[PDB]
């Protein structure tokens, strides 16, 4: 819309749907300051506000309310603070209650932003967290454009039962559509390799970095964060999915050089 | 040595979704004096009520009781140097956050609370959870060793009339201790810090606009300044400086949410 007044409100080009921790660096709590880093602006909408990760010995927080959650994304088009939205990210969602209204909130949105580019990362192995495989099926997967799967995630999802190249890219194609144009899956396979493999309706991409044998959690998060700022910026899909995970790499190397059990951000 | 982040502020106040309040602002400016911190949100709106629609609530008392114990549990706390505190949601939140303050003392005896009384203004009277003025008081206060209450804030918190500079000196002098070191009060502008043994009145330029956060702006570069070796007045009168430059670098960019501006 060339015939809209200025918009007195902050824009942002990106909404992330995820968990938040007080401390950690997992979710948006990792993600967002990642985005920052690629010169681009984010809305951040908690799925989860939580202490840090469940990984720890303790932890402490629970699932937004829906209403709450409701509310956060409503407000967002009553602020009026989506003309440069150009992408939506979701990861770990608390509850399938949840992702109905983010559907809800996605598909109205579409409406008015055609290069919406809605990113999906299906979180659902803590064997599968019930009731959540159904909604992504039936709520978001037939509104993102793009998923970030990997083996597990996929095989249930798909309900194919993937076994080799051939079986993770067939799979993936049955999940293509007019709008689902890509899906990355991943796996990782001492010293554990990364196996990515990016496919399209006309292409089928292979990428294979190494990876530091870690505890170190957030880097799908971190991955996915690099991902979409990636794209926004210019770089073809499977440009942006080596970047990324080179970006991932570079960020582990530096969170064990400084020893920590958490993710630090290293100059981008 | 511990393997776990660490912070050398810890600030517990509001966190909005849109808008640059609480700690949406107060975290990123801290960032900006080079200093870590660990944000514990007391609500979690999705903007400020001063708009037509906000949604969101307090943070439950379970939460952020765990907030707090877990940042101990992580072992994150130590390089702990100050701990503010800004928009509550609750009196059952101050009291937690009490306990848990009182508890860090034990360990870190030098720590520096610096505590934002947001009960009132003198142009809208208690618009916050009229439970938690009392509950200040009582447990908040005792701890600070530094505050930052406006006029109305600082006659909720003495029970006197301080609409007269004097008048209001002497109830922030009433307030001083062991504990209380100082007390900035606020109200051109006219900002007055005063301390056991002095009083100085810092005035800059003010501007006619509705912007909010400002407040936790200034929270959040004072304690900076402090943690960064600056002495009281000169903190005080750096931390309303970068508001007012923060302010015209948002009015300038046309906008009604703050913007930080490269420090
Ligand atoms: N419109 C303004 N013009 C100039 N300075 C301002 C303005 N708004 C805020 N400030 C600066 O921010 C400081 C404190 O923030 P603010 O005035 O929002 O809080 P307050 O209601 O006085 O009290 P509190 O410290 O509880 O927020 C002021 O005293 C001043 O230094
Ligand atoms: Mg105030």
């Amino acid at each position: 819309l060339l015939f809209n007044d200025k918009s007195r409100a902050l824009q942002a080009d990106i909404v992330a749907v995820q968990s938040q921790v007080v401390y950690g660096s997992v979710g948006n709590s990792i993600a967002v300051p990642a985005i920052k880093q690629n010169g681009l602006n984010v809305f951040a909408v908690p799925t989860v506000l939580l202490s840090n990760t469940p990984h720890y010995d303790t932890f402490y927080g629970g699932a937004i309310p829906d209403e709450w959650f409701s509310g956060y994304l409503r407000a967002l088009q009553e602020r009026d603070a989506l003309r440069q939205l150009r992408a939506v990210t979701t990861g770990y969602m608390g509850t399938a209650s949840q992702i109905k209204i983010l559907a809800e909130w996605l598909t109205a949105l579409r409406k008015d932003h055609p290069d919406l580019l809605i990113m999906v990362d299906p979180v659902i192995g803590d064997y599968v967290k019930p009731d959540l495989p159904e909604a992504y099926r039936q709520y978001l997967l037939p509104l993102a454009q793009g998923i970030t799967p990997n083996i597990f995630e996929l095989e249930i999802l798909t309900g194919k039962n993937c076994r080799d190249l051939d079986s993770a890219i067939a799979a993936a194609k049955s999940l293509l559509s007019d709008t689902l144009k890509w899906v990355v899956v991943t796996s990782a396979s001492e010293n554990q390799e990364m196996q990515v493999v990016v496919v399209t309706a006309d292409s089928v991409n292979v990428i294979s970095h190494s990876r530091v044998k870690t505890d170190l959690k957030g880097t799908g998060d971190l991955f996915c964060a690099q991902l979409i700022s990636g794209l926004l910026k210019g770089k073809a899909l499977t440009d942006a999915v080596h970047r990324a995970g080179l970006r991932v790499l570079e960020v582990m190397r530096y969170t064990q050089q400084h020893e920590s059990d958490e993710l630090i951000l290293p100059p981008l």
